[PDB]
């Protein structure tokens, strides 16, 4: 009656409802409805999708129609005119270290990924952006407007190829085109253990029965363990330098080598969960490997949920944590937990947290020797760096004492990443993320900036002055109106990220409704949550309330001077403290079973 009763991935799927852990797929986790919040199904639609034709077509892809009466501009010419600035001096966060950016990158990998179509490139189909920059079908390239330099430089397009869909691939009709999320819903370590059973299979040590995952066998860091490296080619990782020639990592999530610092990040989230498996061991010498990488997986995952809740959230949401994710109260399996559309904008607001370079640092947290400073473009893609030039330690010490970028209406996003981004595929470091995240914003079918303040019960601006008083920005407000003509066309992602940050949180208003209300859903809407009575044992679960990122860092490096909040800006040595200092997990209430 109502839709075409669509189901794209495998129909296929046993529950066990028995079971006492979560599936890969994220399958099973809502009895009623089964596949809610599991991956490879379509984003969750807040607000009905907005696309030129009624269907599929991305505002923007025909000239002659406009959006409410206006032309939309080029994406780059927003960019341009809006996002970039020259000057890095500056532009620090205060009050957030660089490892609050990363977690943010860290949480959103876990929940939402929508890769573009044709997932593997075959042939010789992408001659049609690439080459000639000529539109047509998945092919959307992001157009230069005229007096940008980089048509002087690198032709007249950057290529963009539209993101996959559900229900056929190229082809599909009567209905609105629905994009995929390939990941798990949930906040799951789903980028750590894979979304898909062959890949999670593939990570794992089966050789041993000790229920660990496979780690790197030609590299170790001062013994302690990395990734094992994707043996897939042709290799971004390579490709960045082909005398080095070490690979990306291979990680539960595709994207864990898009930049050394995620790349750390994964590195430490592996060692926790091999870390966990040989505590495991010690005090249930009788529980087989699966039983191992079960309750260890268990332990990560709630590690993460926690990490989010208690320590990140709360510092993005900052007044508006309260009203939008009061303290839990249980399972609720009427709540949608999917990750919607819109959600997969809002987080990026994180792409304005991100400087422009990145330091590695010694014991005594000084210069870690004389190229210890390197420009952020240099690691996109960078495994070598790790391997051949010091492991993570160095990496992680500077997420701990270096600072976010501050997000800044008339600073919005590093060059580094605005004109210096690397995609695989495109040999070279001439990329801007911003005008891709907006030309997404039309291939995903967003509604516009007003929709989305009236979803979250905000007024809507329709004039120059309405918006000046919104933005609190007087020339912000006229380039915006400049180049959208009227508010209601302006872009979900520059439109939210243009709000002034709420009071003790780094997002504003309509982020801060958007974020709020998606987190709350994933908390209530899982069955596997944490704090769901049953998950864990009570005693249990007073050990987890002594988790800290600090405590990972400790117990996963041969780091011994920490934060005690670690998502502070943190100045050596006076902020840090000694890692006997820190709480440890206690895996006492682990014990097989009591007296
Ligand atoms: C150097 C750091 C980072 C790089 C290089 C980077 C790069 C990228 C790229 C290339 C995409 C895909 C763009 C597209 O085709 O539409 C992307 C998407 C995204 N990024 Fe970032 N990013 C960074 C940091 C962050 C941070 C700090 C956050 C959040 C706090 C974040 C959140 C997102 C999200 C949600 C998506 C959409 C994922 C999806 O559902 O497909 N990123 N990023
Ligand atoms: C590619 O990686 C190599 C190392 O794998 C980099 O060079 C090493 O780095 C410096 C170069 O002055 C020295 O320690 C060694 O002489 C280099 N080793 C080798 C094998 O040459 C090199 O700079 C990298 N290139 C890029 C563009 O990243
Ligand atoms: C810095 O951030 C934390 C939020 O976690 C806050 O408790 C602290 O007071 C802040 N410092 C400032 C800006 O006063
Ligand atoms: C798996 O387990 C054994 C014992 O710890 C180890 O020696 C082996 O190298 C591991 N395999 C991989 C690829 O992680
Ligand atoms: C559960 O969640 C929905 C929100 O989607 C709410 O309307 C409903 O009252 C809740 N019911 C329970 C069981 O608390
Ligand atoms: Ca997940």
């Amino acid at each position: 009656s109502w839709e075409v009763g669509c189901g794209a991935p495998v129909p296929l799927v046993k529950c066990d409802e028995n079971s006492p852990y979560r599936t890969i797929t994220g399958d099973c986790n809502n009895r009623r409805s089964p596949a809610l919040g599991a991956a490879n199904r379509a984003l969750a639609r807040w607000l009905p999708a907005e696309y030129e034709d009624g269907l599929a077509l991305p505002f923007g892809w025909t000239q002659r129609k406009t959006r409410n009466g206006f032309r939309v501009p080029l994406a780059r010419e927003v960019s341009n005119k809006i996002v970039g600035y020259l000057d890095e001096e500056g532009v620090l966060d205060q009050n957030r270290s660089l490892l609050f950016m990363q977690w943010g990158q860290i949480v959103d990998h876990d929940l939402d990924f929508a890769p573009e179509t044709e997932l593997g490139s075959n042939e010789h189909s992408k001659t049609q952006c690439e080459e000639y920059c000529i539109q047509g079908d998945n092919c959307f390239p992001i157009m230069f407007p005229k007096n940008d330099p980089k048509l002087k430089t690198q032709g007249k397009c950057m290529p963009f190829f539209r993101a996959g869909f559900v229900c056929p691939t190229p082809p599909y009709q009567s209905l609105a085109r629905e994009q995929i999320n390939a990941v798990t819903s949930f906040l799951d370590a789903s980028l750590v253990y894979g979304s898909e059973p062959s890949l999670a299979s593939r990570l794992r040590n089966l050789s041993s029965p000790l229920g660990l995952m496979a780690v790197n066998q030609e590299a170790w860091d001062h013994g302690l363990a990395y990734l094992p490296f994707n043996n897939k080619k042709p290799s971004p990782c390579e490709f960045i330098n082909t005398t080095a020639r070490v690979p990306c990592f291979l990680a539960g999530d595709f994207r864990a080598s898009e930049q050394i610092l995620l790349a750390t990040a994964h590195t430490l989230l592996l060692r926790e969960h091999n870390r966990l498996a040989r505590e495991l061991k010690k005090l249930n010498p009788h529980w087989n490997g699966e039983k191992l990488y079960q309750e260890a997986r268990k332990i990560l995952g709630a590690f993460i949920q926690i990490i989010t809740f208690r320590d990140y959230l709360p510092i993005v949401l900052g007044s508006e944590m309260q009203k939008w994710i009061p303290p839990y109260q249980g399972y609720n399996n009427s709540v949608d937990p999917r990750i919607s559309n819109v959600f997969t904008f809002a987080f990026r607001f994180g792409h304005m947290e991100v400087p422009s370079t990145v330091s590695r640092l010694d014991e005594n947290y000084q210069p870690w020797g004389p190229e210890a400073e390197l420009p952020l473009h240099t690691l996109f893609f960078n495994t070598w760096r790790i391997i051949k030039d010091g492991g993570i330690d160095p990496l992680v010490r500077g997420l701990l004492a270096k600072k976010s970028k501050l997000m800044n209406q008339d600073k919005m996003v590093t060059s580094e990443l605005r004109n210096k981004l690397f995609q695989p595929t495109h040999k070279i470091h001439g990329f801007d993320l911003a005008a891709i995240n907006l030309q997404r914003c039309r291939d995903h079918g967003m509604p516009g900036y007003n929709s989305w303040r009236g979803f979250c019960g905000l007024s809507q601006p329709k004039t120059l002055k309405g918006l000046q008083t919104v933005l609190k920005n007087k020339i912000l407000a006229k380039k915006l109106m400049d180049l959208y003509k009227t508010p209601d066309n302006i872009d979900i992602w520059i439109g939210g990220n243009a709000e002034p940050m709420v009071e003790r949180g780094r997002v504003g208003p309509l982020l801060a409704c958007l974020l709020g209300r998606q987190f709350q859903q994933i908390r209530d809407g899982d069955r596997f949550w944490w704090e769901n009575p049953g998950v864990f044992t009570e005693k249990q679960r007073d050990s987890l309330q002594k988790v800290s990122f600090s405590r990972l860092i400790c117990d996963n490096t041969h780091i011994t001077k920490v934060p005690l909040h670690a998502f502070q800006a943190n100045n050596y040595p006076h902020d840090f403290v000694d890692c006997s200092t820190v709480d440890k997990l206690d895996l006492s209430p682990w014990a097989s079973r009591e007296n």
